[PDB]
């Protein structure tokens, strides 16, 4: 109920919300349908439009209008944007040229620059370019602010999801908005684009930046305007509340603009169609700006503006139909579009089995354009797993493509020409970046980065200390002048044992055999000093990486590669070798072929046995270090000791010894040598985080040898690649990659071919940011390199995409 008989008469646009049954004048209030009856009368006015003419200068002022030409306007913080420019012979801010902003230059009684979120849906990021003629105010902030050449969203490339993560700096996992649409199984509730259920805040996780604010004693403008608000009502708002006296005033503001992507899904993202949405968002941009020049506040003000993900092609055609696979298909709920979730339609369906759906899903038509997975095998970089509105059963979609349950729900639901929701490395899906302001750089382009980033810098930007989020603090300092956040490395927690040699061939009884009792004072000091890590400066690039739990470890030093060994996992937990340009690829010889060494540094009871992999009839093992790059036939010994080896299915071998014998060679000659840190990773509960021991649910068959759900690994070189990666002087560049480890290979649909026309594309659909890796094994990589920490925070925040420019 609403007693909508109260009166909006000196609250219009109010920031406080009024409670039930109490009419509202709030922005969201026409949401609610909870509007005081005088609400459209008063807060809602439009006579004579927009804009000031000549004949409007020095008006008396008539408080119908929609804003004011009047001489009194600006005491009042209500004239119209164009004001100054019509009636006092002043400049649209676009015309000016640009000026460097050094210092906030802000009216008397501002406590702070106040930053305004001007955020855009569907805005793709080749618009910046492509739009670029059609759009001059956004061109000058652009130009002459901090900008992106494009921002990386959250899967799924939805509104919901990356509007909530661009408020909270998490994934959606986390935050809970997963989809626009949601089942939650625990609520038994829908939450939907339509309807009432979205607004009760048990969906909504995290705290967001108003929230984070206000909690904190900055005041917030209200950020959610009603749709039918038009924008210049919503320009014209926060002018008004930026005029509200010091005590009174927000200091952080949020616009929002339904388009382009409203547009986009009817005429595609390069309709011809889509010319105006993009002049009429640059023209509410332009108003803004003008609004800010009046108030004195255009060299006071942050402005972001951002989006929240891009637009691709997508028509009625492009639609794949379960029906055309599925038995069952009545049996099932799905979740349809740019993304497929499946659960069971019935809970009581005691022949429901999630194995025969995604078997029957697989690679079952030539240029099938989805693949099913559970949510566990998805990309670890989508980190879309660990929430139980997500359904167990993923589909992942080509670009371009729908998916539906039967052809019935598409032709009764072409209209549309436009979708988005993909993986969120697809160009097409890619969104806008520009900070313009005193505390963002002048005519500054930095590289592309996450959304989940900028909630730590608009906390930043308002002196707030962020809520815990998923942002790299510190990643982002290079896109600021000043209010740079300066995060200490974090404290090594557990200090590595360096174990000499401690134990006689005999004392091992782990049932493997190699044939290396082949027998010099010059030689054998020189293999001492290898073992005391004579060679680790070569290996260990950039300092040991720190154990950041407890656990007991050692060292270990080999010729070619240092490692750190688990005496808890019994497994290396890194490591670490360096391949150079020159490095030659050799064969696993004949007589080494089954050839697994005791490790005279390492208690039998802390090593892994042979006897265990030939009893589980699954399970095979590979090494860390590849017995391929070996240095020397000599020091090919080391990489079987038992030290170097882990679990591995004989379908993910296939996978490893390829880009072990082929791939890590041709990155070294590519890149000018390359160091690689590889390892596996245990993450059984799907949270992106690294297992304790009692997390684990899967061994070697009869032993304690527990087996990674992935393996990793991190590959750096110098970005100024006439430098060998050994001898870099400046800025490091890397790509890194977190596999599945799975005993088939169903996801590559091409496997029955050479590893040469499949592992790579495998490879790369697994690309991962170093800081991934950091989350899965609780190590910190880069603790010792020339470069400033927050450069080494970025490195570590970079995903290598392998999408075209
Ligand atoms: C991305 O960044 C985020 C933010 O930093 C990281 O997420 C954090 O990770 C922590 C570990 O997973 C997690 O810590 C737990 O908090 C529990 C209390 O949680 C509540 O309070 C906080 C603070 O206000 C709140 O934010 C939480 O919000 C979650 O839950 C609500 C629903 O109530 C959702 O609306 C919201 O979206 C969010 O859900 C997400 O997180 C939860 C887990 O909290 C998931 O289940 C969801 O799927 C979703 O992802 C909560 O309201 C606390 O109880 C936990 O403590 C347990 O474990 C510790 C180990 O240290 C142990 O000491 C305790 O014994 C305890 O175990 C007991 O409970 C067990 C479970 O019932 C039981 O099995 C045991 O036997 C014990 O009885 C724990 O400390 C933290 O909540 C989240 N925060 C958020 C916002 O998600 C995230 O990891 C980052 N991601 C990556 C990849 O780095
Ligand atoms: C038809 N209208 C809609 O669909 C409203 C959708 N919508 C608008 C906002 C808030 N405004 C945009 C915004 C978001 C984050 C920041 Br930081 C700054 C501005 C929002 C937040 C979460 C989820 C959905 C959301
Ligand atoms: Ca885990
Ligand atoms: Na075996
Ligand atoms: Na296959
Ligand atoms: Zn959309």
């Amino acid at each position: 109920w609403t007693a909508t008989s109260g009166s909006c008469k000196g609250r219009c646009f109010e920031l406080q919300e009024v409670g039930p049954p109490d009419c509202r004048c709030d922005n969201l209030c026409k949401s609610y349908s909870s509007c005081c009856h005088d609400f459209d009368e008063l807060c809602l006015k439009t006579a004579r439009g927009w804009e000031c003419t000549k004949d409007r200068c020095g008006e008396v002022r008539n408080e119908e209008n929609a804003c004011h030409c009047s001489e009194d306007c600006l005491s009042r913080g209500d004239c119209c944007t164009n004001y100054q420019v019509v009636c006092k012979g002043e400049s649209h801010w676009v015309d000016d040229d640009c000026e460097e902003i050094k210092v906030p230059e802000c009216p008397a009684g501002f406590v702070r620059p106040p930053l305004i979120i001007f955020s855009v849906d569907g805005f793709r990021a080749s618009y910046m370019k492509k739009g670029s003629k059609v759009m001059p105010n956004i061109e000058k902030l652009r130009s002459c602010g901090t900008h992106a050449p494009y921002m990386r969203p959250v899967y799924p490339t939805k509104t919901f999801p990356n509007l909530y993560t661009l408020a909270t700096g998490l994934y959606p996992e986390s935050h809970g908005i997963v989809g626009n649409s949601m089942y939650d199984p625990v609520f038994d509730a829908s939450f939907h684009l339509r309807g009432r259920e979205k607004f009760n805040h048990r969906w909504w996780g995290g705290q967001p930046l108003w929230i984070t604010a206000t909690k904190q004693g900055v005041r917030a403008g209200t950020f959610f305007w009603s749709v039918s608000i038009p924008h210049e009502r919503r320009i014209l708002t926060i002018l008004q509340w930026l005029s509200l006296p010091d005590n009174e005033r927000p200091s952080v503001y949020a616009f929002y603009s339904e388009q382009p992507d409203f547009s986009g899904h009817k005429y595609g993202p390069f309709g011809p169609e889509m010319t105006n949405p993009l002049r009429e968002i640059d023209k509410t941009v332009g108003q803004l700006m003008d609004g800010l020049k009046q108030l004195r506040l255009h060299r006071c003000v942050n402005v972001i503006f951002v989006g929240d993900h891009g637009m691709e092609d997508v028509t009625c055609d492009r639609t794949e139909f379960l029906s055309n696979y599925l038995t069952n298909v009545d049996d099932i709920t799905l979740v349809p579009g740019t993304l497929g979730r499946i659960r069971a339609k019935s809970i009581n369906n005691s022949k429901y089995d999630p194995k025969t759906i995604i078997a029957a899903l697989t690679c079952k038509k030539p240029d099938q354009h989805f693949k099913p997975y559970m949510k566990q095998h998805l990309p670890k970089r989508l980190h879309y797993a660990n929430n139980r509105r997500i359904e167990d059963i993923h589909l992942l979609v080509d670009r371009r493509w729908h998916v539906a349950r039967k052809p019935l729900d598409v032709y009764k639901k072409c209209f549309f020409q436009g979708d988005h929701g993909f993986d969120n490395k697809v160009n097409s899906m890619q969104t806008v970046f520009v900070g313009y302001g005193p505390t963002f750089k002048y005519r500054t382009k930095v590289p592309p980065f996450e959304n989940i980033e900028l909630y730590n810098v608009m906390c930043d930007l308002l002196g707030l200390k962020p809520a815990p989020n998923n942002g790299t603090h510190g990643s982002l300092n290079h896109l600021l002048r000043t209010n740079t956040f300066r995060p200490t490395m974090p404290d090594e927690v557990s200090r590595p044992n360096y174990p000499g040699i401690m134990y006689l061939q005999s004392e091992f009884d782990l049932g493997c055999t190699c044939d290396d009792k082949v027998e010099n004072k010059l030689e054998e000091l020189n293999k001492r000093l290898h073992t005391k890590g004579s060679t680790k400066e070569r290996h260990l690039l950039y300092g040991r990486p720190a154990v950041l739990y407890r656990t007991s470890y050692d060292i270990l030093y080999h010729t070619d590669f240092e490692s750190g060994y688990s005496e808890i996992f019994l497994m290396p937990l890194w490591t670490s070798y360096t391949i150079s340009k020159q490095a030659e690829v050799s064969s696993i010889p004949e007589h080494l072929t089954n050839c697994v060494r005791p490790d005279v540094r390492v208690s039998p009871g802390f090593s892994q046995n042979c006897l265990a992999y030939k009893n589980d009839k699954q399970m095979s093992y590979g090494f860390l270090f590849p017995p391929y790059l070996s240095s020397s036939p000599e020091a090919k010994y080391d990489a079987f000791l038992v030290t170097n080896m882990v679990p591995m299915y004989p379908a993910f071998k296939r996978v490893w010894a390829y880009f072990q014998r082929v791939l890590v060679k041709k990155y070294a000659s590519e890149r000018n040598g390359v160091n690689v840190i590889s390892g596996p990773i245990f993450d059984y509960n799907y949270d992106g985080l690294r297992d304790t021991e009692d997390e684990i649910k899967q061994y070697v068959e009869g032993s304690s040898i527990p087996v990674p759900t992935h393996y990793y690994s991190i590959i750096t070189s110098c970005l100024d690649f006439t430098q060998p990666a050994d001898k870099c002087d400046g800025p490091l560049s890397v790509s890194s990659f977190i596999l599945p480890h799975r005993p088939d290979n169903d996801e590559s649909c091409n496997s029955s071919e050479d590893e040469s026309k499949w592992v790579e594309e495998l490879m790369k659909m697994h690309t991962a940011r170093v800081r991934d890796i950091e989350h899965l094994t609780g190590l910190d990589f880069y603790r010792k390199t020339s470069r400033s920490y927050s450069e080494i925070l970025t490195l570590k925040t970079y995903l290598h995409t392998y999408e075209s420019e």
